[PDB]
């Protein structure tokens, strides 16, 4: 199990406002479409009443105290601890809350930089880059559709060295 964040935040790390993404972009959409295809999505129950439905093509987790909490195509999971037991390539789909509860549990983050600053109510967890290898850095291509400029970022945990 390779245990990613999967995210996309602005130039002040907001990520969402009233249970919404704050921006409209379907480029990004299209980034986390193709990258978790045929994956795990883990989310918290807010995020997952945002989107409505599950994703397709994806195996749907949701954490949740809600032992009522059932949907179909979707597989449910009441503690963090769960996460480590779920098989294959998993990535933390947010909100804030999984994220503060994961960031210092995953091995690689990959990150989508709004270059805008955004009204929000709801925030991604400071990092530093200096724990943080950018694998890679990708520009978004701008167009009719896609008219904020972004930054696809991987992030891999630095590994703590002796000098
Ligand atoms: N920009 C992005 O990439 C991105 C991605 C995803 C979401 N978002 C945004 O993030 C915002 C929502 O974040 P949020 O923190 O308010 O909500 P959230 O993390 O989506 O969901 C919080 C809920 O998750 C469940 N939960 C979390 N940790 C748990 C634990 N350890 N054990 C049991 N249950 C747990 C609880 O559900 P119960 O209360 O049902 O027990 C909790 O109330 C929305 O605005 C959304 O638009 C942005
Ligand atoms: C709070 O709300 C949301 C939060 C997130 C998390 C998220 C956001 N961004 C980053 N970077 N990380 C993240 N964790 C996500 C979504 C988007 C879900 C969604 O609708 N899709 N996702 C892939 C997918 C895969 C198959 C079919 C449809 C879709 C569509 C887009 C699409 C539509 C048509 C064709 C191709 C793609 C979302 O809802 C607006």
């Amino acid at each position: 199990m390779t245990l990613s964040i999967l995210v996309a935040h602005d130039l002040q790390r907001v990520i969402g406002f009233e249970n919404q993404l704050p921006w409209h972009l379907p480029n990004d959409l299209k980034h986390v479409k193709k990258l978790s295809t045929g994956h795990t999505l883990v989310m918290g129950r807010k995020t997952f009443e945002s989107i409505g439905k599950p994703l397709p093509n994806r195996r749907n987790v949701v954490l949740t105290s809600d032992t009522s909490f059932n949907v179909e195509g979707v597989d449910v999971i009441h503690s963090i601890e769960d996460i480590y037991q779920l098989p294959g390539h998993v990535f933390i789909f947010g909100g804030q809350t999984l994220f503060e509860e994961m960031i210092d549990k995953v091995d690689d983050m990959y990150i989508t930089v709004i270059e805008g600053k955004f009204r929000g109510d709801t925030f991604f967890p400071p990092y530093t880059f200096e724990d943080w290898e950018v694998a890679s850095s990708v520009e978004g291509k701008l167009d009719e559709k896609n008219t904020i400029p972004h930054t696809f970022l991987h992030l891999i945990r630095k590994k703590l060295v002796p000098r």
